[PDB]
């Protein structure tokens, strides 16, 4: 491309002398191409789009080695000084002036069955790698190649394949569904309506995961945010084009008070995004929420919405008792034959939902005791009594033993809503006992 | 009119150069059109208009294909650059600083009976189409074509008015007045007074209705905002240009403690707006509210403009027991049939006031008994007393079992202003009792 412009500029300065020469020496000399005249050139000789009409638009440029457009104004603008040196910073801002009006308007191509890799284009439906071409709107791409891989490698001895299955604990359920996590990761178009979090009490390898992650996809194409700051102002900015968004840390137990920015974003749903001392705008984000967390955190919503999003990951495996490998964390998942059978095999997989393992639904379960404490009550009863709303009621046992406050009789309806034999009014069995109490089962 | 421009100033850059030939080699050579000449050709061969005369307006371009007048300083510039392609970004500015110097001030159509739809306005009064003009002054319009439509479309054998059907559990009233809602949506002018709440449990299809609102209709021409936010600085500036607000999500019960704006709104009264960094000014807003919440939120008014204001959608159906159609959110309802039928049939429908259906209404009473604990209590009084007022507050059944704060007798003025037989004084009925208590009906 250098090359390319190089010489057209030469030709070009080359031809405005020859003319001027013919007209003789009228005034100076012209050696400098107009910002316009640079405009057709580069136009003709390049691939410059626009995404959309609106407002203070930033021009794309195909960049044809990387084979991804990109509004870097500095890689334009050093492409702009191949053709013509001489200009300065308000010159080629007038040649990017002169494009944006030159060049027709493109809508980037959000398919959910094409996913950019560094080699090229993977097309989802056919299974098979294209070559990048200027048809292809595509602003970022996976960094690891794409290559076909037959043999699992092996770095001093350690399988990528039997370190999935030690963090698992050898859970088939649990590794066939992380590496449908890594294949969800890369497609930024398709978000599956789940929400993945990673709970581990310490050293479990949720931050090598996450470390694996960040390197077998891009180091810019990933986000930085935990659950509890996807309200805070400008938060939501980060995740502009970003394939999927990971929690390094989340606080044990966090309260999260409003988890409706947190819900329209795994639920796919737009959002209201503000960038800092910008305009406000409205987008839809499909990427994939990572979060690792020492501990299920509480949600304030205890409604079915956030249960059904929601996905956990065991993490049961403690890396403690055994003897911590810094190689794994610092050196092995950064080899570059790691990282490519990891895409091959991931990128390969098909699923349509989440295969969710049986582990998570029993954990779900405890998170969803832990979250709505009229359900705990439900499961812990344990009984045999409708018709006495006191003796069914009996302080929900003590707070369910946990030390959460409980509603009166307001919950008792939202405990129906829970839960075959409904309601039953009888005046004979229902103030035989206030009830602290220790009759866990009457006659 | 690309041709037409470009033509134009090829013939006025030969004009200028024969011109300078007759008058010879004075200095150099005009190429450029002067920035006021190309405003007066603009002018003359295009419609130029300015909204109002108050100060930094904008000047509106008319496009021919679009129909709609729009503000976009980049579409004018492409313009512009048809025009007389070597202006810069300044001199782009002198010809739109002409322009607006010369260019006639109008205001906006904002005739509730004028829609502007793809294909053209639709008169509401005459119910026809019309073809664009420069006579009606509009800046948005809807994204969906509007075409006269025969026969229900069907996708892989599913069929819209069936889904609406699905969604309402088969009411013929929740049917009718979710059609006349997205008949108020589309219109942008005419408010109705109405607010409209989606309720759901679960998967009830709630955010697939939003989203098909969101197809219908521009993408553009809605706006993202939750009830608990509409009193939040700033947020109000998106709502300037939206033909409807939808709240993708609302927090289970959440405290809206301010709602002044959103009555204003949902009145239609002017209302107070500040942009970030930009002066406050006043304006009226006539956009619908629907928002959908996991179950009916709190308002801390408990008077009659609040009730009066709200309409809440029953939305019965759950989509977790049947098998989810991830195909009815994603691909069905974007299909370009499906949603010109449904513009089309919503369109058609007539209506004055919003029928509200019977299911509504007793749900509405249901919110109105949580919203206020004395007119709960005044409801579940079921006695057959006066004269005591102990003896008729009986701490309002002890707290009518909803632990809510009741005042000692503010709240009994507050029960005797919303009710026939009125209070009578007997020194002989009126402290028996101190009454918790359990005589729910005396003698
Ligand atoms: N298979 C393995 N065998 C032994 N040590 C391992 C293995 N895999 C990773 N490690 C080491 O275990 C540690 C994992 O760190 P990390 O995953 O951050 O712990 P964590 O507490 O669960 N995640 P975080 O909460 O973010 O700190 C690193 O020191 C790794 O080098
Ligand atoms: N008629 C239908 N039959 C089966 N599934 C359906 C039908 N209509 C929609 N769905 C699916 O049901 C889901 C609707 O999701 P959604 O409307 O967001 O649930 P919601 O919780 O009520 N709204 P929200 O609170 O914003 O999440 C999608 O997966 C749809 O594909």
């Amino acid at each position: 491309v250098k090359q390319l412009l190089n010489q057209l500029g030469h030709e070009e300065r080359t031809k405005m002398e020859e003319n001027w020469i013919e007209e003789g020496k009228r005034g100076r000399k012209p050696t400098t191409i107009s910002p316009i005249k640079c405009a057709y050139i580069l136009n003709e000789h390049l691939t410059f789009i626009l995404f959309d009409d609106e407002e203070n638009t930033k021009l794309a440029m195909y960049q044809f080695d990387e084979g991804i457009y990109t509004q870097n104004t500095t890689i334009i603008k050093r492409v702009i000084s191949y053709l013509e040196p001489k200009h300065n910073s308000n010159k080629a801002d007038e040649v990017i002036y002169h494009l944006t009006n030159m060049v027709d308007i493109k809508e980037k191509t959000n398919s959910p069955y094409l996913i950019p890799v560094k080699n090229g284009v993977f097309n989802r439906k056919t299974k098979q790698l294209e070559s990048f071409t200027p048809d292809y709107i595509f602003t970022s791409k996976i960094d690891t190649s794409y290559v076909r891989q037959d043999i699992v490698p092996e770095i001093n001895g350690w399988n990528i394949d039997r370190w999935i299955e030690e963090i698992a604990c050898n859970d088939n359920q649990v590794v066939k569904l992380l590496w449908q996590v890594i294949n969800d990761s890369m497609n930024g178009n398709y978000t599956r309506k789940k929400a993945i979090f990673f709970v581990g009490d310490g050293n479990n390898g949720k931050g090598t995961f996450q470390e694996l992650l960040s390197n077998v996809i891009g180091y810019s194409n990933i986000a930085s945010l935990k659950v509890n700051e996807f309200d805070e102002r400008f938060k939501l900015s980060v995740l502009e084009g970003k394939t999927a968004v990971i929690g390094d840390d989340v606080p044990v137990g966090v309260y999260v008070d409003d988890s409706s920015n947190f819900k329209s974003v795994v639920t796919g749903d737009p959002v209201l995004v503000e960038f800092k001392n910008k305009p406000l705008y409205r987008a839809t984000f499909k990427c994939t929420v990572i979060q690792s967390t020492n501990g299920m955190p509480k949600f304030k919503d205890k409604t079915g919405g956030t249960l059904r999003r929601l996905l956990i990951v065991p993490f049961n495996a403690n890396f403690n008792g055994i003897k911590e490998n810094f190689k794994i964390k610092e050196d092995y998942i950064k080899n570059q034959q790691v990282l490519e059978y990891v895409l091959y095999k991931a990128i390969n997989l098909d699923f349509e939902t989440f295969d969710i393992p049986d582990a998570s639904k029993k954990m779900l379960e405890v998170f969803k005791e832990d979250n709505d404490p009229v359900y705990g009550f439900k499961v812990n009863m344990f009984d045999q009594r409708k018709v006495p709303k006191y003796i069914v009621y009996a302080f929900y046992k003590e707070y369910c033993d946990e030390n959460g406050y409980n509603a009166l009789s307001s919950n008792k309806f939202y405990k129906q809503f829970e839960h075959e034999n409904y309601w039953k009014t009888d005046a004979q069995r229902r103030n035989e006992e206030l009830a602290r109490i220790y009759n866990f089962n009457d006659n």
